[PDB]
């Protein structure tokens, strides 16, 4: 037993990882096939990226500006295009690590794994839930950006995430892996706002059941309620809404410990309402919501 | 920015993982050179785990008896030896992916990597710290026995813990890769007591300074204390006694915040009389004692 904010096994996106430097500024790219993947920000000055024309600056710099390589091998780049808001740098290689993969954009809620890189060099690895207002809560310094963050479902890694960006309030965003940036953001070094972030209900619930799982029942009570009765409360709480859909997909986890769905909101709406009183869920005093209800049932049943 | 809890990247790992099958018992093996380590109670039957004699059990198995199988390839065993608790199968090949790897014995207070593994194939890697009672918060099904702790520098694998046993409180215990448990406990499914475990007070300030370099200030206040003041504070409050050890490993986020150790345990002391008041520190309500001030700065600096 036990829980944890476990990550994704790392091997096959490390062998991805390679270094991408352009004049003065390096960061990472994602080597598939024969193409590398990363931030379009690379052609950029650190005094462009106030106010970038990516169209006028990447007109300056041909495929011998992109120094690309992979450990201390480079790769030779025979071609250059920009897909929004990263640029696609072919190579003479086929990355002879490629994984199956595939690239998905996420939705908010759920969650996946992130590769912290510097100098196309993992660091650390952990796991990250995409916020209902298109942020994560990183561990991003200089030089991190193309970190990709992945999902992997047996042997093929589906990549959802590479990093650009760090807001003013801390948070971090970047794009999918066709450079369309998750939310309402710009790769352009200005204060930009995320909006107000909101609980992720279903996640909550799924991480009390983890609870139950695994000892933690002090929150169970004699009451229950109603969909429209919690989010009622929900509201009061910048809690996302619960859905049938939600109720469905918490079926498993309410199977596994015989606690009927609207028997667990009665418990959260509680804690809403009346705190923790100091008292600890799987070792923590705030509610998490960084668990998805697959993440519970993989880890509580070793996937 | 931001602060998070970091594990190694997993690769270096994941290559030398193999399943172990002994009659109806499996769990992983760990294979490094021409040797494959795993704990040795894989011998065991369900039945035998509640009081197995291992030398005798071990008597009646021949090499044959040992399954090893890389990814869906065999190996064959041409060698075994009981090595302390865990069990040394030689094989007739070696491991092509065998990073750079040391046998090192971790102490109390320390972190590593746990990459959890079920039927020699990885799950999900998470960090871990060695409780000053030896034994750690991991996440473990049957199955995972065999799974290993390590820390990577640059390119060498430290591998520290080989995992064992669950106690009845939830915790975990294990070994080192010589076979000696971490603390007071025998690998005999009986109960077991690891003892009043204390806070790693060093971590806790480390992960003020964290805060503070993350901009997490409201708890820093305008007192100062003594070693010997604090410490009868941490008493009452089952912390690890501070030592002048302790203040010069936290030198460096002393120098890179400019406040004072001493200045920093007066926060803490203030935080242990009077809670949190509902507030957070890097998104906790706890004190945090999983990060040591090696972790901190390596996270901080992108290592
Ligand atoms: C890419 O490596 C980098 C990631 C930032 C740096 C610190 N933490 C992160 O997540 N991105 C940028 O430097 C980015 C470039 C634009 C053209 C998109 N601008 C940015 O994140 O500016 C805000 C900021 C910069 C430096 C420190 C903290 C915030
Ligand atoms: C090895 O795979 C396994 C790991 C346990 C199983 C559940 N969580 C863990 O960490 N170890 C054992 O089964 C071990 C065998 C002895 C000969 C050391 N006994 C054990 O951990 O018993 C306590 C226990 C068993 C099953 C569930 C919960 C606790």
């Amino acid at each position: 037993s036990g829980f944890r904010k476990m990550a994704f096994p790392s091997g096959k996106v490390e062998g991805c990882m390679v270094q991408v430097t352009c004049g003065t500024t390096t960061l990472n790219g994602l080597w598939l096939d024969d193409v590398v993947y990363c931030p379009r920000h690379v052609i950029c000055t650190s005094e462009d990226m106030f106010n970038p024309n990516y169209e006028d600056l990447l007109i300056r710099k041909s495929n011998h500006n992109f120094l690309v390589q992979a450990g201390n091998v480079q790769l030779r780049v025979i071609g250059h295009s920009m897909q929004n808001c990263v640029l696609k740098l072919k190579v003479d290689t086929a990355n002879p690590k490629t994984p199956k993969y595939k690239f998905v954009r996420i939705q908010p809620g759920q969650t996946f794994s992130v590769l912290a890189c510097y100098n196309g060099s993992p660091s650390g690895v952990y796991q990250c839930a995409m916020r209902p207002n298109f942020t994560i809560k990183g561990s991003f310094l200089n030089g991190s950006c193309g970190s990709v963050g992945f999902n992997i479902d047996y042997d093929c890694v589906s990549f959802c995430y590479m990093h650009h960006m760090e807001l003013p309030t801390g948070v971090h965003v970047g794009t999918d892996l066709e450079g369309n940036f998750y939310g309402p953001f710009v790769d352009r070094q200005t204060a930009q706002a995320a909006g107000t972030d909101t609980t992720i209900t279903v996640n909550v619930l799924a991480w009390l059941y983890a609870a139950v799982i695994n000892g933690d029942r002090w929150f169970l009570n004699r009451f229950t309620t109603t969909l429209n009765d919690f989010n009622l409360v929900a509201m009061k709480y910048n809690y996302e809404p619960l859905t049938q859909d939600h109720v469905d997909i918490l079926g498993p986890l309410s199977a596994q410990t015989g606690i009927a769905v609207l028997d667990m909101c009665a418990s959260l709406k509680e804690l809403l309402q009346n705190g923790m009183n100091g008292r600890t869920i799987l070792g923590s005093a705030l509610l998490e919501d960084e668990f998805t209800p697959f993440d519970v049932v993989r880890q509580c049943s070793g996937v």
